[PDB]
């Protein structure tokens, strides 16, 4: 119907919005945006591994509170494409708020 | 751009509400003005009191989790403000907006 806009669980900062959506994953709670807000938002340094060695990501964090509170993936397999290098969030570190 | 606001208290980042419930603003009292807004996001001080103008009543806007002044409902009104009436307006130096993208 409406959309929503997402915040950390936290401190409440928006990270961006549905307008971005590009998919989720119930299997791994997550879900998958095309584009967040540059200043709210920070990729880590160090690549690291999907727990079934497949994946390459670096950490989210929030610049106000440092929860790790995604991954963007670099380093996919071909079916896993459409998360590469996306914005892809945890839901249980997320908050939504719908319009209505 | 025909998109959405979301609004939130800048010191603490609740959410307070959206564009979706706007009425009207006053650029002159660095101001604006909502129909609705999240339900514990907001409490009405019980203290009532005067606009400079002496000519309207308000309560102040408190945000729930960090206590700052944020607003006020204005409770009596003339005819020419009656928009305003019982409706939450916003102080937009203690607000933010977040407009969403496309
Ligand atoms: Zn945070
Ligand atoms: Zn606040």
């Amino acid at each position: 119907s409406q959309p929503s806009v997402f915040q950390c669980k936290k401190c409440f900062q928006i990270v961006g919005d549905s307008n971005a959506w590009v998919i989720s994953h119930r299997e791994y709670l997550s879900f998958t945006l095309s584009d967040a807000v540059e200043n709210s938002v920070r990729v880590e340094d160090t690549f690291k591994r999907s727990d079934d060695g497949l994946c390459v990501y670096s950490e989210l964090s929030c610049t106000r509170c440092n929860e790790v509170i995604g991954k963007v993936y670099n380093s996919t397999p071909i079916y896993l494409d459409d998360i590469r290098d996306m914005y892809t969030f945890s839901m249980d570190k997320l908050q939504a708020y719908q319009l209505g």
